[PDB]
């Protein structure tokens, strides 16, 4: 019986791997809350794994935030994620924990990136500014891995999420990220009757979207892929595997899905004197179809369980 | 023996129209799939027209949507649909085609119209803005037809359809007609046994439906009435007719109907925390009656059939 951990398991991304794997008792779940180890303290996460016999690792942990975070406390950001990576990948070898997945990040590639987004379009050029520290945390814990595998002949693998939603995210009114934003103001628009809904810029940029569940099953299936299959579809320093859905669309389609969702029946307007982002954003998945996984979720169907998921846990936010 | 070309056999009225004219050797089907004649195209268009001899045309091609669809490409809706009805209009015409029946649609009528809404309620004032460029493209087709009556005596009659349903329909997740989205949830309800189903809306506002077989057959009345008959029950500004049952139920109705007729044993339920539509909407149906037609297909048996048809087709969906 599999021993494995999963670091930050409260987290979104933590907790739905969790929810999979719960569901299998080949697999025995070792789980502790930031009170229990405090990941940042590297003779404490040594301890654990010294102690604790660990066959897998899912390093879910990280400090994660929206735009305004990011901007305004970049040296946590950094800095957390450097000790966080640093401390489980090492004493994870120290301890010999062969099997290791880190998720990373899809605002890891560069800014100006050719679309679809590649796995060898990494380091390619320069990174949004917003995302700078984290995404340099981020890639340093990409090469961490890289690193192990070369030197001592780890099996530590990672995965790179496009935009993940669904249970667990923030609903706070802070949170920028599109999705949960949108269905929070879509929410209280409908309930509070508004005549309408502006969104800033004019709708037509593209985005990608993953339902966290799907993400949960893409990581746990590259996770318990055959290191020999693994190993023929990466190289030893471009390893890392996009995961997403391949489809874009556009912003536009995005909060008209999300009122009919929801039930609005007002009007959604685009402001068009507002700046839009970069025109298309999205990973290119062939390596990871061709490793067999395909995603399962689709954009209605996952936002309106996300959104059943919100009704039934709003006095949270 | 008439030779009728049926535009758009394979959409859902189209292929209810060709259903129906196929049971009789009086009359000789020209069809073209898309791929064969692209309709958008006025030079394939005005070629097929004089390379074939048509003495009839059931204009049942159009970029039809839902909610999210309308708002998210009203260019190709409003731009699909005039070159459309233009490129057949015309065409028609220059080739001596005297006889041919438009299809319009409900969500032409003022938002605000007066229920029942009789046909001079057309243009009464603003639409609904979902449908808006939809309803502004087949408005046009309609003044079309009546321009080409006026001016060089031809006989283009229109018809204004209700809320249709029936096989062929679009029953994937992403339709937000009422009808096969509903057929649908109780069916996956019923087969994963959940304990209820949750609606949107108080369920008390009223809509009229219409069986899509019902609608070939007024639209087939309508083509081959009098010239005579037809223009004394008509205006030569005012020529479209209302084609529907006259007759409306609540949506409450309606949801409790679709679960008995899919066997679903669980509970229905209204959220009225969300806003409904208008209170009523149903088409006066008085001159299509004068023309001598009613309709025979019943809610519940309607829905039975078309529950029947879903079944033997839903590895499509
Ligand atoms: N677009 C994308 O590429 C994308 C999107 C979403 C997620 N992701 C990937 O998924 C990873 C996790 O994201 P998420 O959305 O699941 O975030 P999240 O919900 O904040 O998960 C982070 C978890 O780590 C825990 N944690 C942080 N610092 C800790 C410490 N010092 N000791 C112990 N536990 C600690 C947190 O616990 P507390 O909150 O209890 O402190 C939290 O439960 C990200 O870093 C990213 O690589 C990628
Ligand atoms: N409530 C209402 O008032 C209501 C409700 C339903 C229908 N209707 C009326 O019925 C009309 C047809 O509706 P429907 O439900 O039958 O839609 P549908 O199933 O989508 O039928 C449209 C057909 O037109 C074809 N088509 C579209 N663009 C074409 C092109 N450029 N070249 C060749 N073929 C083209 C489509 O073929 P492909 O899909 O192969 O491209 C499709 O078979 C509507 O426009 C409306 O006037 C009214």
């Amino acid at each position: 019986k599999q021993r494995v951990f999963i670091a930050g398991h409260r987290g979104m991304v933590g907790s739905a791997i969790r929810r999979q794997l719960e569901q299998r008792g080949d697999v025995e779940l070792v789980l502790r809350t930031r009170d229990e180890l405090n990941l940042l303290d590297s003779r404490a996460v040594h301890d654990f794994f010294a102690s604790e016999r660990i066959d897998q690792v899912y390093l879910a942990a990280a400090k994660v935030g929206g735009i305004v975070a990011n901007n305004t406390y970049p040296a946590d950001f950094i800095y957390q994620n450097m000790m966080i990576e640093s401390n489980i990948i090492h004493a994870a070898h120290q301890n010999d924990v062969n099997k290791l997945l880190f998720l990373g990040s899809s605002c890891i590639y560069p800014k100006l990136a050719k679309q679809p987004m590649a796995e060898s379009e990494l380091l390619q050029g320069t990174l949004e500014p917003t995302n700078e520290p984290y995404a340099i945390a981020k890639i340093a814990g990409i090469k961490l891995c890289e690193s192990y595998n070369r030197q001592y002949g780890r099996d530590y693998r990672s995965v790179m999420p496009t935009n993940l939603y669904g249970p667990h995210d923030n609903f706070h009114p802070s949170n920028s990220h599109v999705i949960p934003a949108l269905l929070r103001r879509f929410h209280e628009a409908t309930a509070q009757n508004a005549p309408d809904v502006v969104v800033w810029g004019s709708g037509t940029p593209m985005r990608e979207f993953l339902h966290v569940d799907d993400m949960a099953a893409a990581s746990i299936h590259v996770m318990e892929l055959a290191h020999e299959v693994w190993l023929e579809n990466t190289q030893p320093m471009l390893s890392h595997i996009n995961v997403g859905t391949g489809v874009d669309c556009t912003i536009r389609e995005l909060a008209q899905t999300i009122a009919k969702v929801v039930g609005y029946k007002g009007r959604v307007v685009f402001d068009a004197s507002k700046p839009d982002g970069t025109p298309r954003k999205l990973l290119d998945v062939t390596r990871l179809h061709q490793l067999g996984w395909y995603h399962e979720i689709s954009l209605e169907a996952g936002l309106a369980s996300t959104y059943q998921w919100f009704l039934e846990n709003q006095d949270r936010f």
